């Protein structure tokens, strides 16, 4: 598994609050990050689970988590579905274009034969560190809420080593 | 990953209900499973990801969902263990031991330098196709809640194709 | 080089006139086919190459030509360019999406540092055998009208060999 | 695809406006240029390709644009071809000969079953980079006058990048 | 086979006397071992080979022998065991865990299909040379008295080259 | 190891009372089987180890048990050897020569830079597999009675399968 | 060395006084063939070595031997010259054009640093064998008269086997 | 082809008239050289075409101009034909044995299946480039006058560049 | 080694007797074989090793015994040097001539310096088996004797078989 | 081919005359060498080709040349044999024990499917040069005399260069 691993390098554009910029990873370095695969824009199935996230996106950054939604679209096809969907519309959290397939294949998390990624959650420390793994078929859904509690669970552990049960 | 995989054919002895079976992918055909990973039996962790489970095994079942727990132990170990904690004696699923690390492996989640499997979960269709994976570091935590409503999620996108909320 | 060889099978879905449709090599057996793809959907570039061989459009299915847009973007994103913008809501010809990069391979046309595919048409008959090729860079545009010409010009050397 | 790449050295010997000279990659280096391929030199085929693009010399040069033309032929044959022929002798610009093929498969342009070069047009920028490129099948024919437009299409967006659409 | 070789780098945890500790070859340097593998803990099987070697821990001790017993199970299944069986519960010197089995296979006796080691015993002098070898198949048995003589033998021989009798 | 693994085939020239024999692994299938291996004939040491067995070839003849000694030295030197030494003079089983160090080798029991075996002991059972295995440096002497006792609880074991413990 | 050996399959088209038509290995099936290559066609080089052997022409068809100039400019570039060059009007032999070089280097005589072929002739008995070969550098010159004893006496060995001295 | 190159390093045993030398590259260096291979020693053909080349030694020596015969017999058995032999006799320039048949091979001039030089003529210029090749079957013979021609056009050619027409 | 292997096939001209014919190893099969090589025809080298196997040839062919010399010269100048030495002019058997090197090599008995085979002896049986090789350096000296009684012992011992020592 | 080509490095335990010693490549530099190769000690062959040698010792020693039998049997068998055997007990010269086989294959001088020398015996000069090798099968004797006089040649040759 990635569990446990340090992430690679990337470098990709990104649309965010009406702004096209550039991530690498040296934007997560000393940071707690969330980055959150899905397969496609525009598709017929409401992005309620990228809503759901939005919905917390206040709470995450008061944690200090920034969050990166990321599908193989281009950081053009995000700009369009954001002020095209309400849903999209409420994401102030930067949006990836991985076109390439490098940050997602640096995840292990591509569907080789559609050229789309998989919808697939990880949680990476300000290490760089992989310390959680959500991935579901469509249909089941990401809880944002879940989210939450294990990032929250995990910085507590990074605070207080050894848990002692 | 191993997403929307099918699961590879094992054999495994396991401890249930204090007798020893054998358990092989045979056994999951036809039915949903759930492989919950856990690294080492008899540790002052928390059996608290074990137990909750064993907690929530009541309504799995009414689910038609059959419970695995694995971890490089041997059956032998889980046996001791079963009968020496509490917590671990509320388990009545199988309790597969997985020494040769074959069944770990399949699942992509072993911890090579430590020869132990990392806390995984993975949810199996009866066609045996993975349906949901979860991997935590230690201390994270494993929500059998959130494992339910996946479950259930999981059940009626399968009876139901193309019922999700329309953009 | 591409010119004068047949091309590789393939499968795509595409977005045409309001359906998703799945589009393969075999749809273009014995039959005048242009392939012209492009970057990206959505980009601030005028979309004017796309809207003009629109123009085009019916008299080339007169010629009994059938045209297909290709970018890596999804059929999906092609469906909301479609009804976004007035000048791609002109296209009636089928808007294939290459996510997996594989029919912009076939064509040896994609940037890979991009993941997006070069500016090239290319011109094939009904044989599959690739009689024209254009590709240009950014900036530098494509015309319709000269393709259409390339295009007759391909049909009457196919009906009158040597000349 | 050669789109966007930097061409490779070369060397050939070319006929040009009666004397015989060599040309290179250093030569093309910080100028604008065509590199028009053909066939064969004497054939029946109508000279009209490599004569339309002498009509617009003149233009192309005001414009800093030189033009190459170039078959797997000999420059002996291009000096031949260019003194027996009306629509060839109008040619002022060099007529590469390239017999070891070398220009021609660095330009990835060789039929290899006949040693002769596809019919195709290439737009070189004054740094080395290719900005556009056509090959057509025997028979289809090169605009001289679309090849111009591209060409200053080019010329302008090298001065004015990234120029957004209003 | 491994005899008069030295053996491999090694660093594996270990229960012993209540206590969890870590051992590596450093711990080997200047003494006179012997390492006891067994295939797994809790197993119905008469610890019997495990015993009579605590039971002779005695003398070992005396000639500066010390003792290693090693499984592929954990240190935690070791400590569990050693409280859960009076026979085990003789046991003083170290129960290492290797579940990664690096140790088995630096000893190169790994039962691969089964991810157990197979029952061995191997002296090895103060310079880490193995000088003796012993594996048998379940049921054998390995005499802890004809051990008691090969290291005595070894220790003799070290300590009085070319003394055996002439031709 | 070579536990439970099944011997090689082999054929090698034996010195067996005052005979010269071929050995082949046809030998010793349907019987149980001790090879014995040793470095060299004529050295300066006692073969008091080959004269134990030697002490209990009748006992183990009556168990079914065939004894092989092996060393890389011929069968030339193997007879010569039995005709000046009162020890080796008692043995009656064979006494295999494996010059080309085949034998040897498919027991994994060569010193590569001495072309000499090692001081090992292989017991086989009827199907050809090997149950138990003692190898000691030298000055350790292997003791004859303990490979009696393993033969014994081996062919128990045969018989008896699930020693109920 | 070629010599002794037999020509390679060929396909090549060609310009034959007034006509365009295809040579092959077959048209030299069941002949005596004489290939003559030069390097190119328009040069500054007095074509003596072409036209010479022309004058010898109607002595060799005689003697059932055809001729075959060759150079890799193309059978186009032939009759142009063919018409522009008196010296070169006087020849009636087959002028192949070899383009992709296939047929010089059949006979390994391309200056693969010119994409030309050497000063090189050849003559090929009926049955395809090369019997005689001939390399110049530019300036020193083939002989027309050497050519034609070369190929007399070739002819006689041909039915007088061998005529031992 | 061999034209146009430079010869390759030797170092040959010779018999020139008398007595036995060695041969290298050294020794053309700076001198016209003319390489003439033959099949065999004592061979039932003629020496016409290594006798006729001594008649014309005078005349060649005056241009500055060596001669070398070479066969991929030795110096030994050159020596025993040069007494044996009028014809051979008649040679006053050094004969080069060539057993381990790397002169010959570096002029790819060998029959590899019989281990024997073609019959073949090289001429090198002082800075060692071959300017003409010839090669014949047996029966087929090398004109001694020919190659005189060739020599004298290929000097003039050395001393004026290339004489355009 | 090359001992009690199976000599090669081969294919040679050779002179023997004032004529020329062919040697291949269809020749040697069925008969006892000695293959005596030698460096180089008309060496000042005193022939003394050829002329005394030819001092036994008599009796060798007596015991079934076929003698070949090889040397990478041609058969040409075997018979060459047949007639103008009296030493070799004594030889009634086979005078093989390798100068593809083929034979020599197959007794893995080439100089490759020099393109000559080394002065070496081999003894071959009817089943085409080498009992016995002898190689020397230059100067050293091959004794015919010594060789004559290696083939009667060679010949015995192919009679009778474990011959133990009484 | 060995012949002329210089013996490979070695390091072999061997029995002389009573003692064990070693010997390697290097107590071979600046003398005369003959490496006399055997199957096996203890056959019911006749020892007559080493005890032959042993003969011609003195002699040999006398134009300061070594003498080194070798087979793979052990040191330990030769010293056994060496007083068990009348034929060899004459021998005073280095009995070489090549268990290992490498001295043995360095002369390429090994039956790989029995584990023994062929009957080869090497004339090796003070540069390491190998200048006379004899193998010959079984029941074919190696007549000492012979090799004596090869050995007086070789040394002659080595101080009269050419003649």
């Amino acid at each position: 598994s990635l569990i446990n691993t340090k992430i690679k390098p990337f470098k990709n554009q990104a649309f965010k609050n009406g702004e096209f910029i550039e991530v690498t990873e040296k934007d997560t370095e000393g940071r707690w990050s969330v980055f959150f695969f899905y397969p496609a824009d525009f598709t017929f199935v409401c992005p309620t689970e990228l809503g759901d996230v939005a919905d917390h996106y206040e709470e995450l950054q008061k944690l200090g988590v920034d969050v990166y939604s990321v599908s193989t679209d281009t950081h053009f096809d995000h700009k369009a579905w954001h002020s095209s969907s309400e849903t999209i519309a409420k994401i102030k959290y930067a949006m990836i274009g991985d076109p390439t397939g490098a940050l997602t294949r640096n995840f292990d998390n591509m569907r080789e034969d559609e050229g789309l990624a998989d919808r697939a959650t990880f949680v990476v420390d300000p290490q760089g560190i992989i310390q959680a793994i959500e991935v579901t078929a469509e249909g089941i859904g990401r809880d944002a809420s879940d989210l939450l509690r294990k990032i929250k669970a995990a910085q507590y552990v990074a605070a207080h080593p050894g848990e002692v049960c």
